[PDB]
C-alpha cells in the first residue's frame, strides 16, 4: 500500500446546491478523528481505495494522513502510470517509478466530507475522497511510501504535530484494515 | 453526428484472465463484416455510444469506421471537452474542436472482440466478432482513432489506406443512414 497526507478541504453536498466549501474551523470541535473513514475517488462511492488513520487540528487547518491498500486501485493506478500517453503527458518530468507524481498530478486533492453546518447525530465525516475536480486551494494531497516521507513534503506543521501525526500512524498495522470495495470509476456507469 | 476510423486491435476475452491478442491474419478471412456492431467504452456492455459501419481487410491491417450516435454521451463528451479542466490536461492548449481534440486523446484505441482461435481452424459456428471498443488502455498494433463529423476527412486521415480502399471504405459508410439504427444503450452519469 501507499500512504497519502495533507490538508484536506471540506466539503458538504447540498440538495440544490452543488458544492459547499466550510471553514476547517466550522468542524475543528469534532478533530481528532481517529476512527478510519472510507478513502474514495471524487466522492464515488464503489471506488473506495483504502482508509483514513488519522484526521488532526494542525496549524492553520485540518491535517489528513491515510492508507491506499486496494489491490485492485493499485494495480489499475501502475499501469495508466507506466503505459498510458495520456496518463503521463500532464508531468514535466518524469522518474520511471511514475506512480507517486501521477498520483499527485492526477488526484492533487483532498476532500472531507462533513454533514451541512445547518446540523444532532449521525457521524459529521463520511470519507475522504482523493479529488481531481476540485479547488486549487486549500489542500495539497502527497503520495508516498512511507509516512514519514509524506509528512515531511509539507512547511506548516510544526516538530510536535508531525512527532504527534506519526506516532499516532506508526501504532496502525496496515493488515488490520478491512478491504475497500473498489471497482473501477468507468465500471461505475 | 460523429465518425470514427481507425486501425484495430483484434482481441479475444478482452480485460478477462484468458485474454488473448490475436495476429490479423487470424481473422482475414472473416472480414469484411458491415453488419453493425456495437462501439462500446472498454468492453464494458451498457456504455454502447455507436456502431460500427464497416470492418475491413486492407494492406496494413484491419480499418474499421464508425458512428458515434448516442446522444447522451455525445452531449456529455461536447459539454466536458467545453467545461472540464481534467478532460483538457493531456491536450493541446486551445484546439478548434475540442470534442474531436478530446476524444482523439482519452480514447485512441480501437479493440475488436473475437472468439479465440481455437474456433477459427475449425469453422466457427456462430459470429467471429462481437464489438468494436473505444479503449483509454491497451492500443498495440493498432494506430491512435481519429474523430470527425465527415467521414472522408476521417479516413483521409490515414494515409496508409490508399485511395481505393478509402473509396471501398467509404462506399459503405455512405450506404448508410445513421438514423435507422437503434439508440445505444449508454446514459450519462450526469
Ligand atoms: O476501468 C478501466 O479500465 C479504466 C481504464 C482507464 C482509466 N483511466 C484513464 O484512461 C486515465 C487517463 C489519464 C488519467 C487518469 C487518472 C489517474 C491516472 C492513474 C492514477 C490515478 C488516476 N486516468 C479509468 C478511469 C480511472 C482509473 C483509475 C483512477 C481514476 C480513473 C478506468
Ligand atoms: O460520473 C462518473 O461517475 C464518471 C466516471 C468516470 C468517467 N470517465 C473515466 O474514468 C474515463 C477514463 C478514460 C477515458 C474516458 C472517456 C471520456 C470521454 C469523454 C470526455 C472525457 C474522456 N473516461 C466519467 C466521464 C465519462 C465516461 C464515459 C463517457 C463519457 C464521460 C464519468
Ligand atoms: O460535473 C462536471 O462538471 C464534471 C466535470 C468533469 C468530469 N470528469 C471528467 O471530465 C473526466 C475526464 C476524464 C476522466 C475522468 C475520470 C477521472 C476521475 C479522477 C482522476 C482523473 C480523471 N473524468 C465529470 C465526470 C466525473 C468523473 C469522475 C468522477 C466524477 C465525475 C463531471
Amino acid at each position: 500500500g501507499l500512504y497519502v497526507g495533507g490538508f484536506v478541504d471540506v466539503v458538504s453536498c447540498p440538495k440544490l446546491e452543488q458544492e459547499l466549501y466550510l471553514d476547517p474551523d466550522q468542524v475543528t470541535d469534532y478533530l481528532p478523528v481517529t476512527e478510519p473513514l472510507p478513502i474514495t475517488i471524487e466522492h464515488l462511492p464503489e471506488t473506495e481505495v483504502g482508509w483514513t488513520l488519522g484526521l488532526f487540528q494542525v496549524s492553520h487547518g485540518i491535517f489528513c494522513t491515510g492508507a491506499i491498500t486496494s489491490p485492485a486501485f493499485l494495480e489499475l493506478a501502475s499501469r495508466l502510470a507506466d503505459t498510458s500517453h495520456v496518463a503521463r503527458a500532464p508531468v514535466k518530468n518524469l522518474p520511471k517509478e511514475p506512480l507517486l507524481e501521477i498520483l499527485h498530478t492526477w488526484l492533487p486533492g483532498l476532500s472531507l466530507s462533513s454533514i451541512h453546518p445547518r446540523e444532532p447525530s449521525g457521524p459529521v465525516f463520511q470519507h475522504v475522497s482523493l479529488c481531481a475536480l476540485g479547488r486549487r486551494r486549500g489542500t495539497v494531497a502527497v503520495y508516498g511510501h512511507d509516512a514519514e516521507w509524506v509528512v515531511s513534503r509539507f512547511s506548516s506543521v510544526s516538530k510536535s504535530e508531525r512527532a504527534h501525526i506519526l506516532q499516532h500512524v506508526s501504532s496502525c498495522r496496515l493488515e488490520d484494515l478491512s478491504t475497500p470495495n473498489f471497482v473501477s470509476p468507468l465500471e461505475t456507469l
